[PDB]
């Protein structure tokens, strides 16, 4: 698995579950193209987006849906969603994770690579 | 100065100065259509984007050229840019910050709104 | 002004108000010596806490009680408070300040420090 | 394990391996005894500090060695350590996952907390 991403919650001190991830990569005509999507599990993890051969180099936004996250929740949060738009593969495959650390008027991400 | 945009640097521990700011407005066809740009001062903030008349309620994106700020100090970033996506409404405090913290690997951001 | 701090409210969007501040230097003795407090104001900054006489090299601490903060607002937090322990260096630029985001569970901490 | 650490580097986008983590206890008398120590793996993970009978509940201070990790990789960063400092166990055994993400002058912490 070549794509994951892990949600957490600051407000509660948990994974965030249930989050809705959608992934596009950059087409040719410079258009974002849908690639993958998914939800986070009782883990605050989504794995499956991928395969290792679909994932070829590329231009990826991985699009976090924060605010349906905090709306499911009753909550009135200030981002639309949390991007994440990163260039995958150019030196040869890669493993990725990417994490998020929510709150209502703030996030972080930061992305593990590893050299399977 | 309805919107500020103010970023710093955690490898450095300073101000990010000279990045590359551009705002876009969400249009009905939900394209982004150019709203302002800039570039950091040497505060790390980015001033006069907008003025009260023209900042009316919308979805708004700020993207911040972080691969370049990265770059030009030599160092390898895994993001292509810093994208913040928010709802500008009326009903809540007048003055938005945006706020980036950058590392090579990761970023923050925060939204301080206020009155 | 050598040393500010500010504090931000990362579920409200906004300055973190009325919060209490300590900072200890480290004394020979490996103890904590009180050095200054205050609350932060209405911006979330605490300014005035020391001179640039009194701010001499060694380690200091910063201890930021964010548990009386996120209890005044009847939300249960995690931590007791955030601590930020640094050493003051003369070779480096003049100016710190330390930054605190906060949510129940999380904080983050930068340090900006510049001429 | 009712006590893992975990911590990750936003300089390199990977775990923070070897970093000390030393975990101390408010006693009766207020100061702070030591409890256990450990360093990460190379998963950035730390594992296997405490039991759930001897993690009973008080104040616990978790001081990850931020300072030392920059310096073995030859780097000057600004503070001297992380330091989480939190009760635990007051409304029963939990466990506690206590995450940092480092930069040489900017760190941020959070805690996943779970009920068995
Ligand atoms: C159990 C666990 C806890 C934390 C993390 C993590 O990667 C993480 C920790 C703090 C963060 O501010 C961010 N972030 O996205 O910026 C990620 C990963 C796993
Ligand atoms: C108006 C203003 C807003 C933010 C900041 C700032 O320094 C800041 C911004 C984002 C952060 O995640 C942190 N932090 O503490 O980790 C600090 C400074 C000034």
């Amino acid at each position: 698995c070549p794509l994951m991403v892990k949600v957490l919650d600051a407000v509660r001190g948990s994974p965030a579950i249930n989050v809705a991830v959608h992934v596009f990569r950059k087409a040719a005509d410079d258009t974002w193209e849908p690639f993958a999507s998914g939800k986070t599990s009782e883990s605050g993890e989504l794995h499956g987006l991928t395969t290792e051969e679909e994932f070829v180099e590329g231009i990826y936004k991985v699009e976090i849906d924060t605010k349906s996250y905090w709306k499911a929740l009753g909550i009135s949060p200030f981002h639309e969603h949390a991007e994440v738009v990163f260039t995958a593969n150019d030196s040869g495959p890669r493993r990725y994770t990417i994490a998020a650390l929510l709150s209502p008027y703030s996030y972080s991400t930061t992305a593990v690579v590893t050299n399977p």
